[PDB]
RNA sequence: GGCCACCUGACA
RNA sequence: GUCCUCUCC
RNA sequence: GGAGAGAGAAGUCAACCAGAGAAACACACCAACCCAUUGCACUCCGGGUUGGUGGUAUAUUACCUGGUACGGGGGAAACUUCGUGGUGGCCG
């Protein structure tokens, strides 16, 4: 896929709450370059899955490089840039 | 007087 | 206290 | 969204009005398990089982206290006590 701001990442331990997945996962990416923010939902088809933000793609693509298939909450995360642009991008 | 169904009516 | 419709704001 | 109206599900109730007044059911939210989901979104939001919490349900049907229209007692009388849906069927 192309590259993009955002790095879609699925696979992830669906047991996990809302707010405590979502800090882990900003720690675990931090490294990388700022973060303008993070989706992550526990519906039905968003569960198991989030999106994170990066204010700068070529910190999307080395945080895509370095952490595929990392050990997260016992599963390993699967990662790939997003198919689009996330609102946030698209309207800037 | 109970008990089940249904009927009508109240409540909503 | 749900749900449907109608009127009005 | 909010304010009315109508009809109405579930559920409780039974002459009737008033005062008190729960429960039941419906709906909402939370938790824990279980089932399902490998899903590319940016308007929240899968199903099920237990348990819990919630509402101008601050409701009203039981129950309680007053009387009311009929019926049963007693009393000359004042009055004082008792009983109050329709149909079929089943349990003494
Ligand atoms: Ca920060
Ligand atoms: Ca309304
Ligand atoms: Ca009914
Ligand atoms: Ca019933
Ligand atoms: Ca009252
Ligand atoms: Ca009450
Ligand atoms: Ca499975
Ligand atoms: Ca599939
Ligand atoms: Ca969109
Ligand atoms: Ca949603
Ligand atoms: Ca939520
Ligand atoms: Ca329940
Ligand atoms: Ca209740």
């Amino acid at each position: 896929t192309r590259p993009n701001h955002t790095i879609y990442i699925n696979n992830l331990n669906e047991k996990i709450k809302k707010d405590e997945l979502k800090k882990s996962l900003h720690a675990i990416f931090s490294r990388f370059g700022q973060i303008l923010d993070i989706l992550v939902s526990r519906s039905l088809k968003m569960r198991g899955q989030a999106f994170v933000i990066f204010k700068e793609v070529s910190s999307a693509t080395n945080a895509l490089r370095s952490m595929q298939g990392f050990p997260f909450y016992d599963k390993p995360m699967r990662i790939q840039y997003a198919k689009t642009d996330s609102d946030i991008i698209a309207k800037m």
